[PDB]
C-alpha cells in the first residue's frame, strides 16, 4: 500500500524478526503411530524451554488450573510434569520475571495460583460469565514479547500425559507476540474489579494486522502471512479480526481439502437455555463441498463425556457424501483408550486438538467448534498461509493424517465395544 | 392503527367482499383414496365454472400451454378436459370478456395460443431469462377482478388427468383479486418489447397488503388474514412481500408442525452453471425442529426425470431425527404409478403440488423449493392465517395427511420395483 499503486489501503509494516514456528503435542500415555515418519516436540518440553528461557516476562491466558496431584484428588506419576511445570513457574518472579496469569473466574480457591501468588507471580480472575455469558478458555503464553504458545493445551498436568493435545509454539517473533499481548491485555483490564466491556476499546488494543491485511513475517526464513483472530466481538477492536471470520475465511478459501479435528463439533448454541440453531460452520462446509468439490474430513473426539445429540448433526453433513452432487464429505471418531489404571484418572483420555488446515492455510485454535465459542466465550486462533509446498502447514496436515489413519479413528457405524473407551456417540 | 394506539402504523382497510376460498386438486386417472372422507372439487371443474361465469375479463399467468392432443403428438381420451377448457377460452373474447395471457417466452410458436389470438384474446410472451436469468412459471388466473385461482395446475391437459396437482380457488374476493392483478401487470409490463424491470416500479404496482399488514377479509363467514407474495424480488414493489420471506415467516411462526409438499426440493441454485449452495429453506426446517421442537414432514415426488442429488439432501434432513435432540424430521417420497398406457403420455404421472400447511397458517406457492425459483423465476403463493380450528388450515392439513397416509408414499429406503413407476431417488 503506497497511497498511489492502491490509495489509502497502507498495507502496514513488515515484521523483520526470524520467527519459527513448532507444531507441539501432547499425546497421552499408551498411543503409539507405527509410520509418523516425525514427531513433535511435546507440550511439556516446549512449556519448559520457554519458561527456562524467559527473562522479562510472562503473560499466561488459562481456563483453569490444575498442575498437581493434589489438584485432581489422585496420585498418579504421569503428573510430575505438570508439577514440574509448577514449579519452573513459581522460579519465575523471584528472579525478576514479571508474570501475569488472566484465569476465568474459578468456583473456589485455586491450589496453583495462590502459590504462584505467594511467589510474586500476578493473579486475576475474569468473570466473562457475567459481562458475556462466556468463559475465559483461551489458552496461550507470551513470553519476553518475543515468544507465544497457542494452542489446546490447559494449565493442566493432564493436558501432558493424559490428553492429547495440538498448539504452536512461535519462536523469536516479537512483532506477533506484541500483537497477541494487546489480546492478552483485554483480559487482563476485564480481570478487575468493576470493569466493563468498552463500547470502543481504546486504540491500544487494537491492531493492524487481520484478514485484510496480515502481518508479512518470515516463518522459517520463507515470507508468510500471519495473523491472530480473537473472541468474542465484544473484546475485538475494529481491526481485530473475529474468530468466526478467520475460520470461515479458511473454509471458503479452501480449494482442494479442509482437515478439521475439533474435540467438540455442534451447529448449536449448547448454552442459551432457549437453545439456537446454529449453522455458520455447517453451511460454510456445506458450501465448500458442494459449490467447489473441496473433500471435507471431520475428525471429532468422542469420550464418555461427549454430547451425543453430535451424532445426528455428523450423520447429517455424512449424508452429504453422494455420486451425483460429487459431494465428499466424510466423519470420523478418534478415541483414546483407556486402562482400568487410566480410568480412576478424572477426566482424560480424549483428543482435545482444536485445528484446521486445508492446501493453502493453517488454522490453530482455542476453542471447540460450537456456537457459544465463537459468540460469547473468550478464544483466539492463530492463521498461516505460506506459498510454499512445505512449511507448518504441510505438518499440520501430516499429524492431520496420521491421527486419521491411526486405528483410534473410527467411522459412525462402528461398535462401542471395538474402540476401547467410552463413548456416547456408537 | 389509529395514529394515536399505534402511531404511524396505519393499518390499511379491510375487505368486506364474502371471500370464500376452495382447495382444488387435480388426481390423476388411477389413483384412489380409500378414506379420504372428503373430496375436492377437480381443477378442470373449477376452470370450467370460472369460465362460463366470466362475463369481464380473464387475466392468466403461465408457465406453457399444452391442452390437446395435437400440442403433445399424442391422442388420449383423458386429453378432453384440457381441450374443452381450450374450447371455453375460445368462446371468452368472441362475446365480450377481455382476455389478456402472459406467457413464459416459448421455444417456437404455440398452436393454443396462436387460436386463442384468433378468437380475440391479447397474449404477450415474458422473456424472463434475457431480464432475471428465471422463466415465467407462474399460474393464476384472475376472473372479473372478484376471483382467482392460485395454484400448480399449469395450462396443460395432463395437469388435469395425468398430473396430481393442488391449488386454490378464491371466490367473491374481490379486493384480493385485484391485489392480485398488480402481479399480473408486472408480468403484462414485462411482456412488450424493449421493457426493461424498473428500479422503483410505479406506485399503481404497490400494495398495501403484506407480511406486516395483511389484508383482513372474511374468508367462509369467518375473519382471517391474507396476502400475497411474489417472486423474484426485482419484480416486488416494496410493499409487496417477497415469496421467500412469506414462506420462511410461516416456517419459523409453527410451534406444533411443517408438512410441506413439493415436486422438487433442493438446497441449491440448480441453474448457476457455476453451482450455488442455497440452505435457506434447508436452515429454516433445521431451525424450526431444533429450536422448537417441531415435527417436519417432507412429501417429495419422485418420477423418472427428479434430479438423484435431491436424494443426499433430503438423507440429510432425515438425519436429523434423534432422540437426544427431540428433532423430528421425516422426509417421504411420493410416487404415481404408471401404467404403459400411461408410459406412452409424455411427462406425466408425478406429483406437482406445492404448498405447506402448520397449526396455524396456509401457504399455496406456484414454486418448487429450489433457490432459482425464488430469486431469478416468477412465482406466487398465497398465505392465509385464521384463528378458528376448522377452515381452509384443515382442509389443507386433511389433504396432507391423506397423501401421507397413502400407500403412494415411500421411505427413502424403499426398493425401487414396490413404487410402481421410475424413481432416481430410490
Ligand atoms: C522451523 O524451525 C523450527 C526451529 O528450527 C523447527 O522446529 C524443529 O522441528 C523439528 C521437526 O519437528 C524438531 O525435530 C524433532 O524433534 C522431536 C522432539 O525432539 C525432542 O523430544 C525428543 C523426545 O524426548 C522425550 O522422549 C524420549 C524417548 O526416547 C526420552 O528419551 C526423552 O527424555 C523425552 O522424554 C528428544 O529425544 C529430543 O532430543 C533429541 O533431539 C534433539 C533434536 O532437536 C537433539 O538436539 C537432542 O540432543 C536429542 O538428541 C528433543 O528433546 C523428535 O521426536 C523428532 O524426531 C523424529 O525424527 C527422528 C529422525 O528421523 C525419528 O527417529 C523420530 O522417531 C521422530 O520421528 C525430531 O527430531 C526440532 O526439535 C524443532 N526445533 C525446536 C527448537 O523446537 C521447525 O520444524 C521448522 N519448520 C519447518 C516447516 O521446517
Ligand atoms: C368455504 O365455502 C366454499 C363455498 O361454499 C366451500 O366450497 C365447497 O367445499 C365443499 C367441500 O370440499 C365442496 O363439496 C365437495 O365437492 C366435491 C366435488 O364435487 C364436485 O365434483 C363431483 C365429482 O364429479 C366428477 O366425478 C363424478 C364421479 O361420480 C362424475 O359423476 C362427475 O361427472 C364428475 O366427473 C360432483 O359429483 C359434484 O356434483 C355433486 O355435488 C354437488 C355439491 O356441490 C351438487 O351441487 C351437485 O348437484 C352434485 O350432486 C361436484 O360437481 C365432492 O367430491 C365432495 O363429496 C365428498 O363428500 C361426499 C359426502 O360425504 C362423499 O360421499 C364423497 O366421496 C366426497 O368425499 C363434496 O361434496 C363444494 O363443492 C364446494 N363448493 C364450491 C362452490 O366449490 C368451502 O369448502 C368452504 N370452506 C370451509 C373451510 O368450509
Ligand atoms: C501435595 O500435598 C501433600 C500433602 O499436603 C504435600 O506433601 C508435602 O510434601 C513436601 C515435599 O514434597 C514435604 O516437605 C518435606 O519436608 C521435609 C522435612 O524435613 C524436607 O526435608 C523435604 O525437603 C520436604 O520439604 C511435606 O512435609 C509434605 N507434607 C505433608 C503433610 O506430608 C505435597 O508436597 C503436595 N504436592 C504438591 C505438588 O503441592
Ligand atoms: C388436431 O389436429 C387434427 C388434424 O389437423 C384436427 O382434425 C380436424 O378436426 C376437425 C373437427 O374436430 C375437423 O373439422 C370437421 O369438418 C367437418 C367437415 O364437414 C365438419 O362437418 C365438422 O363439424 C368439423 O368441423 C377437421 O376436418 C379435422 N382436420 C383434419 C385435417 O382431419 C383436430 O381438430 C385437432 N384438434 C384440436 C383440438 O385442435
Ligand atoms: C531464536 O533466537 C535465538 C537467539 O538468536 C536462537 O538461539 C541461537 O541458536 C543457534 C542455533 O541453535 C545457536 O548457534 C546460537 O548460539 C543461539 N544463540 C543464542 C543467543 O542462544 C534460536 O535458535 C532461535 N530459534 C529458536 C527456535 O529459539
Ligand atoms: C359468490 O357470489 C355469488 C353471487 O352472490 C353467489 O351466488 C349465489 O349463490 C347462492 C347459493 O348457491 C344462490 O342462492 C344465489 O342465487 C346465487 N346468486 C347469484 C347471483 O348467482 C355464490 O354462491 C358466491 N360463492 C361462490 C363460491 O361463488
Amino acid at each position: 500500500g503506497d497511497l498511489h499503486l492502491f490509495g489509502p489501503n497502507q498495507r502496514p509494516a513488515p515484521c523483520y524478526d526470524p520467527c519459527e514456528a513448532v507444531l507441539v503435542e501432547s499425546i497421552p500415555e499408551g498411543l503409539e503411530f507405527p509410520n509418523a515418519t516425525t514427531s513433535n516436540p511435546s507440550t511439556s518440553q516446549a512449556w519448559l524451554g520457554l519458561l527456562a528461557g524467559a527473562h522479562s516476562s510472562l503473560d499466561i491466558a488459562s481456563f483453569y488450573w490444575t498442575l498437581t496431584n493434589n489438584d485432581t484428588h489422585t496420585q498418579e506419576p504421569s503428573a510430575q510434569q505438570g508439577e514440574e511445570v509448577l514449579q519452573q513457574l513459581q522460579a519465575l518472579a523471584p528472579r525478576g520475571v514479571k508474570v501475569r496469569i488472566a484465569v476465568s473466574k474459578p468456583n473456589g480457591p485455586l491450589a496453583d495460583l495462590q502459590s504462584l501468588l505467594q511467589s510474586g507471580a500476578q493473579v486475576r480472575m475474569v468473570d466473562m460469565q457475567k459481562l458475556t455469558h462466556g468463559v475465559l478458555h483461551t489458552k496461550f503464553w507470551v513470553v519476553d514479547q518475543t515468544h507465544f504458545y497457542l494452542g489446546s493445551a490447559n494449565m493442566d498436568w493432564r493436558s501432558l500425559t493424559q490428553v492429547k493435545e495440538l498448539g504452536v509454539v512461535m519462536y523469536n517473533c516479537s512483532c506477533l507476540a506484541r500483537d497477541l499481548t494487546k489480546i492478552f491485555e483485554a483480559y487482563w483490564f476485564l480481570g478487575q474489579a468493576g470493569s466493563s466491556i468498552p463500547s470502543t476499546w481504546p486504540r491500544s488494543f487494537d491492531t493492524r494486522y487481520n484478514q485484510e491485511t496480515p502481518m508479512e513475517i518470515c516463518l522459517n526464513g520463507t515470507p508468510a502471512l500471519a495473523y491472530l483472530a480473537s473472541a468474542p466481538p465484544p473484546l475485538c477492536p475494529s481491526g481485530r479480526t473475529p474468530d468466526l471470520k478467520a475460520l470461515l475465511n479458511v473454509v471458503d478459501s479452501a480449494r482442494s481439502f479442509i482437515y478439521i479435528a475439533v474435540m467438540n463439533y455442534l451447529p448449536t448454541m449448547e448454552f442459551s437455555h432457549p437453545r439456537r440453531f446454529w449453522p455458520a460452520i455447517d453451511d460454510g462446509l456445506r458450501r465448500a463441498a458442494y459449490e467447489r468439490g473441496v473433500k471435507v474430513r471431520l475428525l471429532i473426539s468422542c469420550w464418555g463425556h461427549s454430547d451425543p445429540s453430535m451424532r445426528s448433526f455428523l450423520l447429517s453433513l455424512a449424508a452429504l457424501h453422494d455420486n451425483h452432487t460429487h459431494s465428499d464429505i466424510q466423519v470420523k471418531l478418534f478415541v483414546v483408550p483407556t486402562d482400568e489404571s487410566q480410568a480412576r484418572i478424572p477426566y482424560a483420555r480424549v483428543n482435545h486438538n482444536k485445528y484446521m488446515v486445508t492446501e493453502r492455510a493453517s488454522y490453530i485454535g482455542t476453542s471447540n467448534w460450537s456456537g457459544s465459542y465463537f459468540t460469547e466465550t473468550a478464544g483466539t486462533s492463530l492463521l498461516v498461509t505460506q506459498n510454499g509446498h512445505g512449511g507448518l502447514r504441510s505438518q499440520l496436515e501430516a499429524v492431520f493424517l496420521r491421527d486419521w489413519e491411526s486405528p483410534y479413528s473410527h467411522d459412525l457405524d462402528t461398535s462401542a465395544n471395538s474402540v476401547g473407551n467410552a463413548c456416547r456417540l456408537l
